């Protein structure tokens, strides 16, 4: 069954998902601020998680204004992390919208499509897979580009089976 | 390829798609504020609505507070309106959730799935098919319950099917 799940997610916290996201699905982060002056993070300013049931960080999105990019990696929880990808001019990614922002993961089910606002910013192959079961927003009161608390959107049950008799 | 596109629809005006909304598609209307005590519709406080290339309406979906229901219909540009899907006490499809509100519409092809906030409030089977090219946000910034901008998000070109044969 298709369905919508909200998720109000403050800075420093995670959340467990009432329905995980898989193949097919879809997970919209909404911010009521866009700070693209918050100054140095230490040293990202604002970082969006996608994890697996094992506790895996299948996705890692890390905004870095002093080094304007934006980082996308993988890890195990007790492990390094992976291959970064990175993706240069953080200002351009949101560029057309102002005091506010959205990032948007699709999962391809052998890459997650990263969209900021209309613009995929990258089509990240995955370096871990499964289900995302849970997922978190970093950041300090001071440096975050968002809003103290962003609003996390999940759209679930997508995929269908369709079945043909012949 | 999957999209995303953004639109800022203010009360009484409409807005092309630049991506056309079809089977396996989502469009969700984004109100920053809530309003239950807008007072009388005439007799609808707000609608939203799906339209096709020639105007038809897809899907209209009217909420009314004196009524106190949320319709749902479907009717050509010059037909009459078909038949009404009613879903009793406005008020309770949004609770759980103050001062904004969210309207998600799935398009499954054979039917739309509309979504309040987290509430599936419908199944709504097709009297019209076809693809959605255009939506609209109807309302007066005095009895609207929602706020005078809605953003509307459409998430095109998501259709996944696992096609399983049989003999
Ligand atoms: C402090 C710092 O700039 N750390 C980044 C840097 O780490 C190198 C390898 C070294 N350990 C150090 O300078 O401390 O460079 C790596 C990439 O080579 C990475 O960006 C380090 O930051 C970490 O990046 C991961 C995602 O790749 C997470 O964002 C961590 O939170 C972050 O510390
Ligand atoms: C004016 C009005 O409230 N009309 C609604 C009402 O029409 C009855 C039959 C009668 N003509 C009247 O009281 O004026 O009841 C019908 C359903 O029986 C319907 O809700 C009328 O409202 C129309 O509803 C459609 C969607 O079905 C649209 O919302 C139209 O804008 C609206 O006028």
């Amino acid at each position: 069954m298709q369905g919508v799940n909200i998720y109000n997610i403050s800075a420093g916290t995670s959340v467990d998902l009432a329905a995980p996201v898989t193949t097919g699905d879809i997970v919209t982060f909404f911010s009521s601020a866009l700070n693209l002056n918050a100054g140095a993070g230490n040293p990202n300013n604002t970082t969006l998680n996608l994890f697996a049931e094992n506790g895996a960080y299948l996705l890692h999105i890390a905004f870095r204004l002093q080094e304007n990019v934006i980082i996308f990696n993988s890890r195990q929880p007790d492990g390094p992390w992976l291959v970064e990808q990175r993706v240069s001019d953080v200002a351009n990614q949101f560029a057309g919208i102002d005091g506010k922002a959205m990032v948007t993961v699709f999962d391809h089910g052998d890459k997650y499509q990263v969209v900021i606002n209309e613009k995929t910013v990258i089509q990240y192959t995955k370096q871990i897979s499964g289900l995302t079961s849970s997922l978190s927003y970093n950041a300090t009161e001071e440096t975050s580009i968002f809003s103290t608390v962003v609003e996390a959107v999940t759209y679930t049950g997508l995929a269908l089976e369709h079945h043909h008799h012949h």
